[PDB]
């Protein structure tokens, strides 16, 4: 099942989960300071991603980045 | 399933999802402002997605710039 | 299962769905605005998409754009 | 399941689909005006496509021109 | 399931369809006109297509012209 | 399954099926006139192909000509 | 399944499980020291992974360092 | 399921099938005259396949003559 | 399904295997002397591997070398 | 279900067959002479092949040759 | 499943098959002597080779070898 890789480049970065199914909202928040990575799954729980903050993100289409502020 | 990658060039961009089946409607939309990335998948519930406002965007088959009125 | 890219390149656009089965009708057409972007999935319900006015599309298989008059 | 893209190049260009099974015949045919694209799948019900007029195809196998 | 594209380049074309399963035979035959391109897949009933005429043939395995 | 791009580079080419299983006999033969393609598949009823005469030859694993 | 490949550039290096499922908490730290490599899967009771700490990461999707503090 | 191409190089060359299951024999022999083509495919009743004579080969492997 | 290459540098290297399931534990460690190889998978019992030691390590995604 | 090419490059060279389950033991051994080709799979039967002799070898993990 | 290749590079090779499951102890230990190829299965039994002495080794991941 795809994964994405969030590098946070600066603290306080945001990898929010949001929902699988009818209802669509934020289930799950996971802080990220300075240079952590997180690398996660789209899962049954898990149906779409939103990064909020400065990070590097790969996924299998490739580099961007989020900016914050 | 399929997934894609939607960076919001702008505030207020919106991501929004129509109905699987026979009948179509938006059934969600998830607000993205300057800088944040949303990256999504096409489900049971979604089966086609629409971008309105200035973003980045990037799917399997290549990249492209939405743009705002 | 697949999906097509499509964007607006003048206001108006139709995105249209034919029916899958025994009969081709037309069961939705969505209207897209210059610059906005639908991202469409081949469904259970609609295995034929058409395009009507000015578009550009991105498949699998390369890009192509739409004219209308 | 696969797909072909048709971009008419002149009105009346006609996207035709035979009926899968033992017998062949036309059972449906999309017709497109000048510039329209037609995004088509092989289905349970269609499972060869004929295009007549001129046209911009694109399958898996390549790019190709019809002339009517 | 696999297709094959077949453009005519003179009128009367003839794409036949060979039945799937131990007897062997014609089961149908479209006919193209110059121009016309028909994209026909192996099926339950047609496991062979023969090409009559001149004929651009594309497939998985590359372009070939039909004499 | 896969096939098998045979174009006929002379008149009499034929496209020889044999039987899938247990025993191995020719159970079909298509003739070939110079010129004309055949497009034929792996299946339950042939699980090999052979073929006699002068042909151009494609497959998943590349051309090859036949001379007979 | 895949896999991650994680080789601390530090001593004191966490590599963190998060559970699979609606909740999610780490239900597991690897602690790795300056030089070792963990190669690890997504699995049932993983589904996603966070790095503490200075690592050289390769994915199915390139080459990434963590510099994460502490 | 994957398959060999075998050309003959020379008359007699010979394509030889081996069973499939707990026992290894020959169970069919096709012979192949100079120029002609075999191609044949792992089954049910082949596992392994043996040339004799020189033949021009090509697998999911690549090129290979037998001598 | 996934395997990994250790090739050990230097005697004493340890191939750690993690249980697959709620709880994380080694449940075996395999000793390689300088210059062995031992070629391991994922598996039912095997969801993480750790790799103390010197040792050259050669996965899908590339070369890395423990230290 | 992959496959080995072989090629013999001396009169007797041998492949052979290891049995597949908790005991491994030789079950078959094709002898080939020089120049003949075998063309065997992994199968219910073998999930090891051994060669002996001097042979030309093709596998999805390239070229090697057996001294 | 996958399969290793080993070319055993000087005599007295030793390929051990390591067991699948809960418990992992060495089930098999295949000699090889020099020039001998000996290509081999992850299989249901084995989820885990080990390669001793000096022998030239490939695999889906590339070469590598292991010295005595
Ligand atoms: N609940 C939605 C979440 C979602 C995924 N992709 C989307 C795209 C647009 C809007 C919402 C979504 C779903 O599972 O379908
Ligand atoms: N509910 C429709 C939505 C849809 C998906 N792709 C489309 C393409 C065109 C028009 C509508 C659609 C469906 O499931 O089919
Ligand atoms: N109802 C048709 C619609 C269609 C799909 N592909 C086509 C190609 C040509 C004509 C019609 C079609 C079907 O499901 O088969
Ligand atoms: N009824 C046919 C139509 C067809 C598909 N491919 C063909 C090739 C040649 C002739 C006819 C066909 C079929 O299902 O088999
Ligand atoms: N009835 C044959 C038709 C066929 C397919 N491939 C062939 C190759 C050679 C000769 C005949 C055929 C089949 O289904 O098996
Ligand atoms: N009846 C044999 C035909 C065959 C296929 N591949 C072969 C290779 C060699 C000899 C015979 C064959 C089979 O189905 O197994
Ligand atoms: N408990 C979550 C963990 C998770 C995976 N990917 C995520 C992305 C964002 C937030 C949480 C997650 C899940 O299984 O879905
Ligand atoms: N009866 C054997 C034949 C065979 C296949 N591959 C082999 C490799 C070596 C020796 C014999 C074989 C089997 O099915 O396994
Ligand atoms: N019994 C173990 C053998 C094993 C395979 N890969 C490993 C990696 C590390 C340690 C042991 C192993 C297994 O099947 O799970
Ligand atoms: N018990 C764990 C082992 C594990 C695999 N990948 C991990 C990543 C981080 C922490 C632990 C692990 C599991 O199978 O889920
Ligand atoms: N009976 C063993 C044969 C074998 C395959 N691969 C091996 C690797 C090493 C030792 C023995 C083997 C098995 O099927 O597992």
């Amino acid at each position: 099942s795809d994964f994405v890789v969030i590098k946070a480049l600066e603290d306080g970065v945001n990898v929010i989960g949001l929902t699988r199914g009818a209802d669509t909202r934020f289930h799950h928040s996971e802080k990220l300071d300075k240079g952590e990575v997180l690398i996660a799954q789209f899962t049954e729980h898990t149906s779409a991603i939103k990064v909020r903050g400065k990070a590097y993100i790969q996924t299998r289409h490739g580099v961007i980045e989020s900016e914050g502020k």
